[PDB]
């Protein structure tokens, strides 16, 4: 079709989007569709002749929607939030229209330059040390990665390469294969699975560092592991410290870990995928104290900062430390900052979001969510039948019906079968725990109260 | 903002998109902006209070656009085409509205199931062997990757893992570090750089296979390299065969390479990033004869098949051969098929495109482009002052002004400085060559004739 048709159709799509989001509260959050349901509802072959937009759009309602899990219903309380905001959407539309591939500066200077500048804005909102800012003459800078799992993998590969170079440039005969055999990487036992994948791909060993009572990685445990391993002939080289674990949203001790990785000369990567967004708020910024020591810091604006998915923010103090694994001031070659060669004009989304919401708007959004999270915690704290399993700092609450894991597995089964709200569990020291996460952009105190009541009702029934 | 505002603003954005594309022919293809131009035209900090959509949109025209390289101007004849169609755009808008993250089947069954089905449609359009189709009981299947460079890397990692396992299943007690040291991978000397990055990340050795007169990889050269290396104690394990090299769009011999990789038991990956789209046309399908032998096949619909960037299609005959590196019929866990854990509902784009254009529409688009490419070749063939450097099969023509490399470097400099059209050169056996690639969706015979005339004029001037 041509421009004229797109004005028509494109505008129809906008109303569709608005309708879907406007009425999302009337959607059943989790689907009843069975695995493999879709293939039989669709032809076996692409059509030879065109189909009608109208026809395709109703297929969306009648066939696709039944297999959709609505992350944006205020009743979606699973995992962590995924971002979705009108400003990013508008931006995404533009990005697609300009349709450039920023694999090189010449392919579109702006695709590259807006990114560096936006990463600096965000860097400043987080109050990161100047060492991470590109500016006009800093050895550091930031880049948009596809996801936190990729950011982590990129850091590990940069670390791996850096340690192999140092070792070979000090031991002539030395082969890389030799160095890999003894390379060890560490992460909290609460670390995300993206770390294992990273070690797996990078071809190195990964060890877990037992966490403390507050589920945090401490200097003590880390040091022990290091000594134990150096003494065994191994070579520590990478450590991922997590800020806002996926289990209970706890925080590794950065002021204790940073100094250790520094003195031991270990690449320290900080994965704050979820909690990172909160650091633009003074109240929480302390949680990030210690970045000073990090070689690379990452968090997902596509989780809790309203920038629609496909937007993870990563910073490093020495651009060449990163650039070297795939080979000041202005950056022109992002292709040495990530795994793939191509990339979209993703920074448009950050720009539209940061500009259309403003810093204050963003801070409010986060606080409202943390407020809602504490309201839920209160409910649980008020009912003697339940218990709150971990300190509640941000938008996640881990609760439990006082009793056995069997009793709790049961409550969960009854909650999901009821199809009103959607929750996910996790194990916290082997114990079965239920997670309550504030997600949707449009969640209100009302949704939480109703959600709690519904859970309390089911627990009661189950208890009789 | 809320749904109401988005209907307004969102519709404005649609007209903006339509205007930009509608008037793109009046845009200067390549920018005059200097590196680093943007930072000083934007504030140093994100705004505290909201900004106006109206204000943001004019900033787009006045500040972003001057730094944009217009890939969709019919006068953009660089690299290879990047896709952009209204159907994919409409689809992308929807994808963002639904906004789910398909990291697991439960996160949204449809995000996963539509993908498998679409990959089968495309698989059939290409007339791939049934072995690659998921169907209801095939060990194979296809997945959308972020790009051809990632597809290649994924294949190599799958290969690496598979050969390390076999070698230990043979000599129980064999270390991985040991096996990597001797692992060798091959690619044509015309292969894309994504292959080197892959070998670099995977930590193995990569060797180039000298190409023939038609710049193709032949059985002879490959076999020679293999023997030479096995005999030296090395272990061949991965071979990338390219269909549509970026230099002159030549084709490795798949009927010669497949059998070799089979008997030698080497993982054979086929990178047809650009040329692959043409295979939905019977006339060209022979170029793909030999996939039968491939372990993995890949091409970019986001290049020459109108599915907006962020859409590379990859197929394998044994899903577990792929799944194993990151650990029939219906597929539920795409997370073991790619590097990252998260993913967008990208298949919506393929669906909208395939349905709104229909197979015949797609075939016409490709043929029209190949027709235009041959029209250009004709022009060059008609002028005794120039020469065509390689067989012209698809949308690319490599030409040259008869003379020295210096003379040609000069023509190129004069073409880019003129700012009418945009071309890129490359070296073909050390010789400086100019590339002419049909890209934009809206290119016509008229654009090509004017482009040729303009180049002939500049060549003439220069020749005096
Ligand atoms: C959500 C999460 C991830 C995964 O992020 P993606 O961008 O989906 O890869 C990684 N680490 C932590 C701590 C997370 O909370
Ligand atoms: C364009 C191209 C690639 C790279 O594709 P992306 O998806 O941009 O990474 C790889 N191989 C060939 C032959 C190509 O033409």
């Amino acid at each position: 079709m041509n421009a004229s048709d797109f004005r028509r159709r494109g505008k129809e799509m906008v109303d569709y989007m608005a309708d879907y989001l406007e009425g999302i509260e009337g959607r059943q959050v989790y689907p009843d569709v069975q695995p493999g349901y879709l293939r039989p509802l669709i032809p076996a072959t692409a059509p030879q002749e065109p189909d009608t937009f109208e026809d395709i759009l109703q297929d969306v309602e009648k066939i696709i929607m039944p297999g959709v899990t609505h992350w944006h219903s205020p009743y979606f309380f699973a995992y962590f939030p995924t971002a979705s905001s009108y400003p990013a959407m508008l931006a995404d539309m533009l990005c697609g229209a300009i349709g450039c591939i920023g694999f090189s500066w010449a392919a579109s200077p702006a695709c590259t330059e807006l990114e560096t500048v936006m990463m600096d804005w965000l860097g400043k909102m987080l109050q990161l040390p100047e060492a991470f800012l590109a500016g006009e003459a800093g050895e550091g800078g930031g880049v948009i990665q596809g996801s936190a799992s990729e950011a982590t993998l990129v850091a590990l590969l940069a670390a791996r390469t850096k340690v192999v170079r140092r070792l070979q440039a000090a031991s002539p005969g030395l082969t890389q294969g030799a160095v890999l055999e003894k390379l060890v990487a560490y992460a909290s036992d609460q670390a995300h699975s993206s770390v294992e994948r990273a070690g797996l791909i990078g071809g190195v060993k990964l060890k877990a560092i037992p966490s403390d009572g507050k589920f945090a990685m401490r200097a003590s445990a880390l040091q022990e592991a290091l000594e134990r391993d150096k003494a065994a002939g191994l070579i520590p080289f990478f450590v991922v410290a997590t800020l806002g674990t996926t289990s209970c949203c706890s925080f590794d001790n950065l002021l204790e870990v940073g100094p250790i990785c520094h003195e031991e000369d270990i690449w320290l990567h900080v994965d704050a995928a979820y909690a990172g967004s909160a650091f633009i708020c003074p109240e929480f910024r302390h949680l990030l104290n210690g970045v000073e020591f990090a070689d690379s810091f990452n968090f997902n604006p596509h989780k809790w900062l309203l920038v629609n998915f496909d937007c993870s923010a990563m910073w490093v103090k020495r651009r060449t430390d990163l650039t070297g694994a795939f080979k000041s001031g202005l950056i022109t070659d992002y292709r040495h900052w990530q795994l793939p060669l191509g990339r979209r004009f993703r920074s448009l989304k950050m720009w539209f979001v940061f500009r259309m919401y403003g810093v204050k708007g963003l801070q409010a959004y986060i606080r409202k969510h943390v407020q809602l999270s504490h309201e839920f915690e209160a409910f649980v704290l008020q009912d003697p039948r339940f218990e709150v399993c971990a300190e509640v700092t941000l938008g996640l609450v881990c609760f439990r019906l006082k009793g056995s894991d069997g009793l709790n597995e049961a409550l969960l089964e009854r909650i999901n079968s009821a199809r009103k709200i959607h929750l996910v569990p996790c194990r916290l020291r082997g114990q079965f725990v239920l997670r309550f996460a504030i997600c949707s952009r449009k969640v209100e105190s009302g949704h939480v109260r109703l959600a709690w009541e519904h859970i309390r009702g089911l627990a009661a029934e189950l208890l009789a």
